[PDB]
């Protein structure tokens, strides 16, 4: 999917103009970029081993992808290297690049790819075949798992709502911090684009239940985290 990307399209037209004049016959020239640009296009042509290959990357794999390639065409460019070296230079590369971006491909499936274990994510993929760019709810559990706070008796109370994948998602809103009674009830403690919650140097009473949810334009929750805080008479 790396010709999706505005400056892996220019460098490729910059190798037909500023490279190959004073470094190929031009005989070759028509021929040699007609494979090249039909080489990166392929690109999105991929098996994957297993799992099987969806034809979507987001963002950062896709630019993740240029940067390998063209790092690689430009130190072939600096080499100045002319004729049938040249050609078997960049053909290598291009195949071994190829394998790469494979590879992350793979990598961004098992690990990028709907990467929440719970919640909601709005994650912007790309269609490695239109270039193409939508954006995919990855719906999971409600349950992100309970969180068991332990804090001494007069240190900071920390809470953190933060999910590694909350700064890859779409559309979030604010963190609310709420605070549940005993009474299954609540009252709401705070409220921004702050993913933690700090009452500092706590006590017995802080102790209890508490409640945060992630906000998104403007429908369900991306995240719901509970807490039980226990306070311990302590050092
Ligand atoms: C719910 O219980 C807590 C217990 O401390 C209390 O502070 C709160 O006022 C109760 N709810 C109402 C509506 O009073």
């Amino acid at each position: 999917c790396v010709i999706c990307d505005p400056s892996v399209v220019l460098a490729l037209k910059s190798l037909e103009k500023d490279y190959l004049p004073g470094h190929l016959d031009a005989k070759h020239h028509k021929a040699m970029m007609e494979r090249v640009e039909n080489a990166v296009k392929d690109f999105q042509e991929l098996s994957l081993n297993e799992d099987a290959y969806m034809g979507v990357v987001d963002e950062a794999t896709l630019q993740k992808g240029s940067w390998s390639l063209l790092k690689d065409l430009k130190r072939i460019t600096d080499s100045d290297v002319k004729g049938d070296l040249f050609v078997k230079e960049l053909f290598w590369m291009l195949h071994l690049q190829k394998e790469t971006f494979a590879t992350y491909v793979a990598r961004f499936q098992k690990e990028a790819y709907c990467p929440n274990k719970c919640g909601v994510m709005l994650q912007t993929l790309i269609w490695c075949k239109n270039c193409k760019k939508e954006v995919h709810a990855c719906r999971k559990s409600y349950d992100c798992g309970e969180r068991n706070v332990e804090v001494p008796q007069m240190e900071d109370m920390i809470l953190d709502c933060e999910l590694n994948w909350h700064q890859a998602s779409e559309g979030l809103t604010d963190y609310s911090f709420y605070r549940v009674w005993g009474n299954n009830t609540e009252t709401l403690v705070s409220k921004g684009k702050e993913a933690t919650l700090t009452k500092p140097m706590v006590g017995p009473e802080d102790a209890g239940s508490y409640r945060c949810e992630l906000g998104s334009v403007n429908s369900s929750p991306a995240t719901i985290i509970n807490f039980h805080v226990t306070v311990l008479p302590k050092m």
